[PDB]
């Protein structure tokens, strides 16, 4: 079965699209090599269509069915509630795509009768009809990258706002609670970055002769079959559910999750989907379960010993007991063959690693630094090229999501986040007096409204107090950052050190929460260090593409 079928009608844009990096008076202070940065547009949608369109064969063995049965047994202990309309409405983002039926995200959040009324009728229709395919819009994503020796736009597929609210009613409690019960410590989204590092390190140490590898499936969403989506439904149905919820889950599976027609922004028919939709509520939970099922079964087929898996979305790492270097390489070949039989072939073949730091997953690697006491601290980092490119875009253009803010929160302990992102944007915020203004950002796919002044308390909680005192970074980490700065024409770290002194002094001058930001975020910038004492529902699950929002 083909992941997609196309009519030939184009994937059209809704708003205007810029590909060229916008420039303002602040741009050159961050990034000089402007022509290296670009945003994807619908012009490249054709190229992406060819990538994501292929046939899927699936061969399912006993290992696969043995793991599914075990997953079902754990799912049978889960009790999930139906959300009310009001509750589901409050989870809708303010800038979520408006309905085609005359109401938008702000109407939903307000509980206006027109919105609430349409929602009730969509809900009723789901309960009464379990066969009619539900429409979806297909759009090209506008995302910023650095050129590499251009990527075509990614595609988002999502149903109408009324349906998305009904998904929350039926499934929000399920996708929030089920994954951790079924997958235990292997469900990646339960961890803060700090807890994640601690788990990777403790897992690595729990093995006598440790071996680990990342496994990255080629275009995962397209690899997901009707079988996979039905199996996924059968897991949800093991839950203790309200009758309306059972019916609505079955209905959404048959009518939406399994597949359906694709309509462009101008209302024309683009084709038909028979794989995972990227923009529905179950996208993250479905992918994680499916990746866990296939991967756990693959481990057994390859006879890997004492496996510990870590899964979030389509991203996967396994840490296990080495059988010897030659025997490990053979077992990974078998692992890959099984995953391929299950329809999930790798992009690049997996490689066994015998140091935790040589494993790359979710674009991130573990690295080492030292705190104020001098004790080694592990933390997660990545190549700063994409975050910096996006920082440059957001310096000249206000965007829906503030990637700079997300990156500061998620990568707060890193050299590049602390010296560059924190310095640059706090300076921008000071000049406009916008320190107390709440900003939208994405954490694990979910949208959060956060005031910049709350970063110290947020950072402390996700990474620990050590994130404000790390020094003596690895030579490899330093060189990767410096190299990236030269590549993009970003000023070197010594210049940022100078700018940070100014930003800190300005923050302190204002007192209050601002002074707190100056004290904790920029303590790395001065010789006479101030002694850092403590300062007086964020990680349940992942919701990528799931239209989820939280405030405070
Ligand atoms: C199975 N892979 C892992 O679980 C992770 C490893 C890993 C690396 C090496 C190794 F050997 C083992 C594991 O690193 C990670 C770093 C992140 N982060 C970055 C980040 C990546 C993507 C998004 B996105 O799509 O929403 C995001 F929001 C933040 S973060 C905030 O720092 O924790 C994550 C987050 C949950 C998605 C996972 C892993
Ligand atoms: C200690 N207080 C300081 O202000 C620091 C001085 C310094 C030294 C002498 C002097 F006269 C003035 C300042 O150098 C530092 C180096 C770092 N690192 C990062 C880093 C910063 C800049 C460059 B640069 O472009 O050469 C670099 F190569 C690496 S590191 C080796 O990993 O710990 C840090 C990290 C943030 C805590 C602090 C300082």
């Amino acid at each position: 079965s083909m992941s997609y079928t196309w009519t030939g009608a184009l994937i059209t844009p809704c708003a205007a699209e810029e590909s060229k990096l916008p420039i303002n008076a602040l741009s050159n202070s961050l990034l000089r090599h402007h022509n290296m940065v670009y945003a994807t547009t619908s012009r490249s949608a054709g190229q992406r269509q060819k990538k994501v369109t292929f046939d899927r064969l699936q061969v399912l063995d006993d290992h696969y069915r043995d793991v599914l049965k075990e997953m079902k047994a754990k799912a049978s202990t889960v009790k999930a509630k139906l959300l009310s309309v009001e509750e589901a409405c409050k989870l809708t983002p303010p800038h979520s795509a408006k309905s085609k039926y005359g109401y938008g995200a702000k109407d939903v959040r307000n509980l206006s009768s027109r919105a609430v009324n349409h929602i009730h009728s969509v809900w009723k229709d789901l309960l009464e009809d379990t066969v009619t395919p539900i429409d979806t819009t297909i759009m090209a994503k506008n995302e910023v990258f650095c050129v590499q020796p251009r990527k075509p736009a990614r595609l988002i597929v999502f149903p109408d706002l009324g349906v998305r609210v009904c998904e929350k009613m039926a499934l929000y409690d399920v996708v929030s609670t089920l994954p951790q019960v079924v997958m235990g410590s292997s469900y990646g989204f339960q961890y803060s970055p700090g807890q994640r590092v601690e788990f990777l390190v403790n897992t690595w140490k729990s093995k006598k002769n440790p071996m680990g590898f990342s496994y990255d499936t080629r275009c995962f969403d397209s690899t997901v079959t009707e079988n996979d989506i039905r199996v996924e439904e059968s897991i949800y149905q093991c839950c203790d559910l309200a009758p309306e919820a059972r019916q609505a889950i079955k209905s959404l599976t048959e009518r939406l999750y399994i597949g359906g027609p694709l309509t462009n922004s101008k209302g024309q028919n683009c084709g038909y989907r028979r794989c995972r939709a990227s923009g529905v509520l179950t996208t993250s939970c479905g992918n994680t379960l499916t990746c866990y099922l296939k991967a756990s079964a693959a481990c057994r087929a390859a006879k890997l010993q004492d496996c510990t898996m870590l899964v979030n979305g389509d991203d996967l790492v396994v840490i296990c007991e080495s059988a010897g270097t030659q025997e490990d390489a053979a077992s990974l070949r078998v692992f890959t063959e099984a995953m391929t039989r299950y329809s999930a072939p790798p992009g690049d073949p997996p490689q066994p690693e015998y140091d935790l730091e040589l494993i790359t997953s979710c674009s991130s690697n573990v690295s080492v630094a030292h705190d104020a006491s001098g004790k080694r601290v592990y933390y997660l980092t990545r190549d700063p090229t994409t975050p910096l490119a996006r920082a440059a875009w957001e310096t000249a253009r206000h965007t829906p999501v503030n990637s700079w803010l997300g990156n500061i929160i998620m990568y707060a302990p890193t050299l590049w986040a602390r010296m560059i992102l924190m310095t640059h944007f706090f300076s921008i915020l000071l000049a406009q007096e916008q320190l107390e203004k709440a900003l939208d950002c994405q954490i694990y796919g979910a949208c959060y409204s956060i005031e910049p002044l709350d970063l110290p308390q947020i950072i402390e909680r996700l990474h620990g107090l050590s994130a404000f005192s790390l020094h003596s970074y690895s030579p490899g980490e330093i060189n990767r950052v410096a190299s990236c700065l030269r590549k993009l024409g970003v000023p070197p770290l010594r210049v940022w050190r100078h700018r940070a002194r100014s930003v800190r002094a300005r923050l302190l001058s204002q007192g209050g929460r601002a002074a707190t930001c100056g004290k904790y975020l920029f303590n790395w910038a001065v010789k006479t260090k101030l002694k850092l004492t403590p300062i007086p529902g964020w990680f349940v699950a992942g919701y990528s593409g799931g239209d989820i929002y939280h405030s405070l």
